[PDB]
DNA sequence: AGCCACGCCT
DNA sequence: AGACTCCTC
DNA sequence: AGGCGTG
DNA sequence: GCTGAGGAGTCT
């Protein structure tokens, strides 16, 4: 008797957001009215509204509307949605470009023929700009075009842009907790969730934690309307780039940059600057800063390197927004000055400042240092002794490299990946066991051993609503420092743990939490609780402790770069950590920091190159 | 941000 | 015939 | 070839 | 430049 998936999900979103008094203050009388109206619709009225909300926003031929599961003939249901002001019919179709756009090319040809002043053959787009130019001069004859255009097309519906705007803002709010933050996912229509969420959110069970908020993110309905606006803008720049429309992208960004400069001084911005970082990421300035970053990516594409340097120097001169992205920017600035603008003098100042900024970490930090040596250890450069200025010699210990071969075809051993091929070589190297997990092997172990500390009470504002799969500060520096004594304790305990405590603890979280959606944990990463326990037996306390300290101290900068593979031997307990390298992938900076660190914790690390044959 | 095929420089 | 757009899960 | 960078 | 896989229907 349950609702179809798309409905359950939609309703979950509605509930999750609205049961916060804070959040309700961001919707007026009129708007809440609409929300109630939705709940008043019949089931069939709801299923359909959601379907069409989940589709693209424009007119649709009533002939192209089939949903048997909803209702066998939809006329009643459409009437209802029209009565409610959720849907509008053809009678409100007045703008011409809309009538035409609705019509197909075969329909456009039939309309290019009965009208004499029109050329019958050509592309749909052509016939469009033609019929448009035709009506803009002799308006009166254009009125009878629109007349038949409508009559031809038949019956048509559209989602009403009024309420639509409300449900989006709601969906936008919901997305702050789970979505958007946990990667920038799919989302169709005009404002939506990730596929995962839309399909499953109804079924999903979450880690239990206590909602506790004490800080407003948005000042009023306006703040949230402005944030959404920038969000919409970024989404357009992002999309443009993905479609390779780099020029459109450039303009749109220039436009955005404009507005963000015009936007400073507004009273609301002082409030934002005061928000802790893990909340500051949901503010107009943050989104606008994000857009500036994309803007540097656009300039670079268009070989406008001086411009990109100017932009990067701008971004880097403020500490307010997106501080976590400083590494990427310092790194990018140095590459640009050194490689493209060939300006060696600044490249050093750049490198030096980057390395003096505590915000740069792991990969990017190493990358700067390496450029700095490549530079000091250069002739053209020797005209100086300023890279001699106390560079903390960050020499990375070296790592056993290994090469095997496999027949290329996707490889063959069955069609198989580069990783499974390696898993074979290790199987015949006396490691009967193996997981291909990359970061989630370690990550889910980190989750299992720290669950309760991760979903711990007492930190204001980190749980804002019912559908979180992590505390909002997880990827900030404040995650550790807020939970410092607790972590330091658990870490010490894990370090000292004999290999039955480790098995016990894992099982303790596993048995109570199995299934619960938690960003850190993949319940199917390990083929059973038993495998999870065998692995924690091989790695032992100290190794598990070290790995967790990093993942908890600085998840944002450490989440990436761990090896693809873990392999171990059941009876001997020997394990090895393997970073598989295809013919075309080499060691990233984050990868080399990780392998050094795992070596430091005393663990067999090995890079396995797979040559094609 | 990571993946990947490819290319420019040396 | 192949690119493109929209939709479902 | 090997190192470093782009799209 | 790619980022979901898969499919049906439309455009050039
Ligand atoms: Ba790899």
């Amino acid at each position: 008797t349950g609702h179809p998936y798309y409905l359950r999900s939609f309703l979950v979103v509605l509930k999750t957001v609205l049961e916060n008094e804070d959040d309700m203050l961001l919707f007026d009388e009129q708007e809440k009215g609409i929300v109630t109206k939705f709940y008043q619709l019949s089931a069939t009225g709801q299923k359909l509204y959601v379907r069409l909300f989940q589709r693209k926003l424009s007119w649709i031929k009533m002939t192209k509307l089939e949903y048997e599961e909803i209702a066998l003939d939809l006329t009643p249901v459409i009437e209802e949605l029209t009565n409610a002001g959720f849907l509008q019919t053809e009678s409100e179709l007045q703008e011409l470009s809309e009538v035409l756009e609705l019509l197909s090319a075969p329909e456009l040809k039939s309309l290019a023929k009965t009208f004499h002043l029109a050329n019958p053959n050509g592309q749909k787009q052509q016939l469009v700009d033609a019929f448009l130019k035709l009506a803009k001069q002799r308006s009166v004859i254009g009125a009878v075009i629109l007349k038949r255009a409508k009559a031809l097309a038949g019956q048509s519906v559209r989602i009403c842009k009024g309420p639509r705007a409300v449900f989006s803002r709601i969906l936008l709010l919901f997305s702050l907790t789970d979505s958007m933050e946990d990667e920038d996912a799919a989302c169709g229509g005009q404002g939506q969730l990730s596929t995962v969420l839309l399909v499953n959110l109804g079924r999903m069970e979450f880690p239990s934690y206590t909602i506790n908020r004490k800080t407003h993110i948005f000042q009023d309905r306006d703040d949230l309307i402005r944030y959404a606006a920038a969000t919409h803008m970024l989404s357009d720049i992002s999309s443009a780039m993905a479609n390779g429309n780099w020029e459109e992208a450039k303009e749109l960004a220039q436009c955005a940059k404009r507005d963000w400069n015009r936007l400073k001084n507004h009273p609301s911005l002082r409030c934002h600057e005061d928000l802790p970082l893990f909340l500051r990421c949901f503010t107009v300035g943050w989104i606008y800063t994000r857009i500036l970053s994309r803007f540097v990516e656009i300039l670079q594409r268009l070989h406008m390197y001086e411009e990109a340097v100017r932009e990067l120097e701008s971004l880097l001169s403020q500490r307010i927004y997106c501080p976590d992205s400083r590494g990427r920017w310092w790194d990018r600035l140095a590459l640009n000055l050194h490689q493209h603008l060939k300006r060696l003098e600044p490249t050093i100042k750049c490198i030096t400042e980057g390395l003096a900024d505590p915000e740069v970490r792991t990969g990017h930090r190493l990358s700067l240092y390496q450029r700095a040596v490549r530079l000091r250890e250069s002739p053209s450069c020797k005209k100086f002794k300023h890279l001699f200025q106390q560079l903390p010699e960050m020499a990375v210990q070296d790592v056993k490299h290994v090469t095997i071969t496999g027949r290329l075809c996707v490889f063959v051993m069955v069609l198989c990946s580069v990783e499974e091929l390696a898993l074979a070589h290790y199987r015949r190297s006396g490691f009967d066991q193996g997981i291909h997990g990359e970061g989630s092997t370690f990550s889910t172990l980190y989750g299992l051993l720290l669950w309760d500390i991760i979903f711990m009470d007492g930190i204001p504002d980190v749980f804002r609503n019912a559908c979180q799969a992590f505390p909002l500060d997880l990827c900030t520096d404040s995650f550790f420092t807020s939970r410092r004594p607790a972590l330091e304790a658990r870490l010490q305990l894990i370090h000292d743990a004999p290999e039955e405590s480790l098995r016990a603890w894992v099982a303790a979280t596993w048995h109570e939490q199995e299934g619960r959606v938690a960003s850190l944990v993949s319940w199917d990463r390990f083929t059973s609780l038993q495998q999870a326990q065998d692995l924690v037996s091989c790695l032992g306390g100290p190794v598990l402790s070290g790995v967790c300290r990093h993942l908890a101290a600085d998840f944002r900068h450490c989440r990436g770069g761990l090896p693809d593979l873990v392999v171990w031997n059941s009876q001997s307990r020997h394990f090895k950590l393997v970073e598989v390298k295809g013919p075309n992938d080499r060691l990233s900076h984050k990868q080399m920091i990780w392998l050094a660190e795992l070596q430091k914790l005393g663990a067999e690390v090995e890079v396995c190159h797979v040559v094609a044959v």
